[PDB]
């Protein structure tokens, strides 16, 4: 920070004296079930190079975990959402740069211990009859442990450049009724697949062995709501002040699927098996600083 | 935030030199036993490019966990909340649309630890008679943990579109006198669902055999408070300046059966048995920047 | 927050450029032994729908935990007290309503632990005589474990409505020198309730044999000081510019009686023996913005 | 809060836009060791229905633990501080009120784990000689864990009135050289009481074996510092504006014997065997906003 | 700080009442694949004794974790960033210094636990013959546990001098599917390098091997993002206003080699087989406070 | 705090719009190598009954922590600071008050867990010849534990009068090679005291076989800083506007001698064996607020 190098906190920061312009862009893709939201907010700071851009990209992506498929009470299928991405793109002769964004990529930590134990134990023993036995021992362990925290969901930020940046939300692993954790990759030689296995041999329909939505993470069925921020700059002495941006919502959907065996369950998963894609143009007038659809 | 992304702290965020108009409304369903109350913000930013409405819906939804059904001293029925929702609806043909929320679903976590440990040890042993034994061994040791965090009662925003927004308390499990954690699917083969047994094989009245609302928690009998908040955008050239919206408190319960077998009590639950509802409608006046009921 | 739906902080709060009516009023119920203390705040802001009065129930409900009986040698009892209320009630015919209340019921957490750990053995033993033996083995454990907070005494806010309001701290349970915890249900078959027993088998008065005060929970003894908070909304428009309010202190006494048997001590617990009540009606008037009794 | 309610932080506070004058009266009382020191705030707010006097009870009182009697080698008697206490009383004549006090009585909370484990074995052995064996087990535990924070002193409100208010900081529990915690009950039957014990067979004088003052609380040697805070208001049309104030300093001393029997030392604790107390008259004018003793 | 030499804080840091112009370069590298940006800072504060310009090097760096050989089904290569470097430098002649920098070198700790335990043991043993036995023995054991925290990578200032100033994340170890932590020196004799290993012994083609980018820390793949500061010093009264700074990003790439022996899969890691450098010069004109490319 | 009895935060502070005359005094006493300063503050609030200067003891004094006897190769003492003091005295005809000090005592806690577990085991047992066995058992466990901190050094508040002030910050114990912890008391029949001890039966000369003071606690040879502050209330009535205060700084050093028995090393520890005083007079005037030496 700035207190780090002996500068007054908020002297290097951009937004002093200056007018800024919000604006809000809500819009509602009902096939894809996608509530957009777009916060724009233009900044003209005098003592900034060149005209300034923040994009906020929010709303809520459904997340529509729900069974497809019941062919008959033996085998059926659920559509469940593996992740969920966000981009914004700028076309190429657009002369607006993306210069920032957030949240970004951190680094991930893990706590190590180490033991050595040593110990000596000693013990004599006897009975009525007279005999008496005797007995020492010792012993040595060496022990390593390691813990770190797992999400059920990481954000990435996926690799930006100038003109594109994007953020996705992908499923890591999930504990089911205790068990687990379970990835998109788990199998077992006799069930498979157990990530949304409700019993491992029930007596029901497939349909009916599908984990509840409220015992699974929230983001499953409810949907996830996006929070990313992005920079523009433009020029101020380019020539022409209007810019388009395109906002893509996506949602990556996999396939899993229950079949019974002859004596039990056994669950498959099949990855990206549909996208759910919607795309919305954006045009940016910044000398009026106001945002259309 | 705005200072990782090089901006003053709150350059880009509504409500600068500008009015704000507060109002409150409470209602009382005694039928229902629910105390609504709905508190409005209008904001009316000159730098926005629409008019704000936030509406932060709150009271208490009473839980009303209760004995209702006495079959003699061998059978009983308990009435208890599992759900509690607050809704927010606007009429198709509304201007108005519904941009932000909260809360929303977060991201759960989970704690993972591995061990390895290895170890070898030695002893010898001997008796007065003379014999000389000896013993040496090695073992190996490999362990897993999972830990997180369960909550009695989980809060989810249901997936908003830009005309309904939603959030849902659902019991999630319980602890029943330290034992447990016991949810509504709990099954055992002697005791069935044991989430509210006071008592496994006492002599008494199925009626005076319920978990003390005391001892539960406090959710179940006393209530739940709703603290959520919305926002609702019109457009300021909009020609008709004036909104209906309807507000929903709703209240799932679930029935918790106890019957008393040859030799022990025994225990079912039904969900969804019944749902309370109350709803109520406002009217929103954009250009007096007035609500009522 | 405002900050979470892209709103500056305080802008949808009340009591902006307005001036603040606040007054104390003190009474002592020597009786009752309950000093009781109300803290308001007239609040008239022009932004705001109407006038809001704030009421803070301050004060110490005494304790009186005490042996109150002795029956010889071998009985006594003791009053503790087991709950404390506060309420407060407005007449059906007022047209002020309660609008909001503090505390609240909170949603309670649990943290759960699974644990698999499996483990491989072998060792090779031999005396002097040539005998050579020989062992190997293997072991799996699998353990749950369940963690959660217990305090000694619950703040519950009793199901309100537009006319009434009330807060309960009922006793949870307590350790008994470093035993226990203990509650109003504990029940051993030789003990039967040890909840203030100070010794199980000891030779002395049964007066003489209940815990110190000074090592149970301070609120036993000295008492309770009630902290919570009301809104009350009134209507600018409305005729009559006058209110009737009642404030309920209340203390609920348990009886716990120690007999000795033939052997050891033996304690039993009443609950709700006797109830302490101390009502006390106050005036407000909206117009000079004042409060008596 | 206020915030909790939808009202600015601090809007309901007193002292805003007032003058408030301060003033300190120290005092030393030598025979008693307790050097007392009264800060008074007159706050006087014309918006506020009453007067307000903040009296600040601080210092210190000196613990004076100390070995008193030395009746030979063979017998000790240590006094040590076991309780300290701090008053303040109002004339029953007078019209001015205590109506708020700090610290108060707050709820101890504790923390509790279940633990359920069951695990399986097996191992098969052998020998030179050809003879094979096998075992097959199983195992199945269940835990209890309480865990609480215990202070050596506990400072307790006790039960205050309209005229009276009072703070006791006693002895709750103190570990002698990394063993116990022992209290003023701890009873062995071979030693007593070991609270100050140095050694338990050590061969010196009685007035030897006493637990080094430096390796004990501070509290017992070098005495506690009172930070108790009062507010007393008076009537604005009160005709007499003067009033008199008691403030009383106390400390409790318990007297532990060391005595040395045939092979061991044995130690007993008399409870309060002694009280120092310092009372102190101080004089309030509430015109002048004064404050003399 | 300030505060703990009893100063007001903030009273000795740079920026009070000064105009701070701020400006924003951006460049994408495309065949690196390198997001670049640096945001300046002029600070010319005239109770300073010399001008100070704030460089913070931003951006993205690419990971470009991929397979990128494969000679059938037997063999595959796999490229991954082991280090992001950042630098900057003055040329020789230049009279602007590099003054200080963020952020630093930090001192990383651990936590060291010690462990003496002792303890005695009895049993007596019979049967129905009338054979009685015992058994009485001893043990006691030591233990040491350390404990740290080990991040994915570690950012370090490399040694800086009034020219030039550098940063280097490089990858310290990793975790792969709960096993590890696997380094860039991790040898096995079986499997050789395990780092990025999917199977040990899976039937599958070599390029199908490798794990997943999902599955492995963020940086590998989407890439890492800067955010260093340096802070360089102008002389006022110098001839020449004008300074050259050089910019260098770079990624240091290794090689993961997966071959199929005759039963498993084996690893191994070649160091530094790659190297991507992105380099920049920047004008600085100290008297328009303006900074080109 | 204010805050806790309805008082807006600072209202009852002293310091409100009001000039305060600062100032330090720095000294060196070379023989007894303690640098001491003073830093004063002089407060004429006018709201204030009373004159308040602030006066804060700071400075080094030095530990000293050094070998100083040398008889041959067998024995060896070594000088080490086993209390610091800081004393402030004002004369006993003085009209000016000590009133306020910092730190103060405060209340130590430590933490206690109670475990209990209770657990079957059974077994069966068999062999090629058809022997058959079998095991069935049961165990039951109690444990307590006791957690607390153990600082180095205690910083402790002696009991302060009206006119005299003193803190010791004395030496609590400290780990030896994570070994111990030793404190001044440690004795073990062989070794005697082990506190600086390096080697238990190194060969080589005593002034050799001391604990580095690197591996040792900083405040041993480095030595202490004190942050000490005193408040002194001046009559404003006061005939005479002059005062004399007293600063004292001390250390008190124990004597530590190794010696080599037979076979091994011996250590003792003599108590306040030396003890370095520093006084200093300062002249305070009340009327020009200053203060010299």
């Amino acid at each position: 920070a700035d207190s780090d190098i002996n500068i007054k906190t908020g002297t290097t920061d951009i937004g002093s004296n200056t007018t800024v312009k919000t604006g809000d862009l809500v819009t509602y893709d009902k096939e894809n079930g996608m509530h957009k939201k777009v916060f724009y907010s233009f900044i003209d700071d005098k003592n900034h190079n060149k005209k300034l851009l923040v994009i906020r990209t929010k709303g809520t992506i459904a997340g529509q975990y729900r069974v497809y498929s019941e062919e008959g009470a033996n085998k059926s299928g659920l559509a469940w959402p593996s992740a969920f991405k966000v981009q914004l793109q700028l076309p190429d002769n657009e002369v607006a740069q993306i210069s920032d964004y957030y949240p970004r990529n951190s680094i991930d930590t893990k706590e190590y211990m180490s033991t050595l134990t040593y110990g000596f134990n000693s013990n004599v023993t006897g009975d009525d009859t007279g005999k008496i036995g005797g007995l020492i021992g010792a012993n040595v362990s060496i022990g390593h442990t390691l813990r770190y925290v797992q999400p059920d969901f990481k954000t990435i930020l996926e690799s930006p450049t100038d003109k594109k940046v994007g953020w996705k939300v992908i499923f890591n692993n999930m504990v089911n009724q205790n068990w687990g954790p379970y990835d998109r990759d788990s199998w077992n030689p006799v069930y498979g697949n157990q990530l949304f296995m409700k019993t491992r041999n029930g007596s029901m329909k497939a349909a009916d062995n599908f984990l509840d939505p409220n015992k699974a993470s929230s983001l499953l069925s409810s949907g996830f709501s996006p929070d990313f921020a992005t920079v523009i700059t433009m020029d101020r002495k380019a020539s022409k002040q209007q810019t388009n941006i395109d906002v893509i919502y996506e949602r990556v959907r996999d396939d899993y699927q229950l079949h019974w065996t002859s004596t039990n369950w056994k669950g498959t998963n099949t990855k990206d098996k549909w996208t759910d894609r919607s795309s919305e143009r954006y045009k940016i007038d910044w000398e009026k600083e106001e945002m259309t659809n």
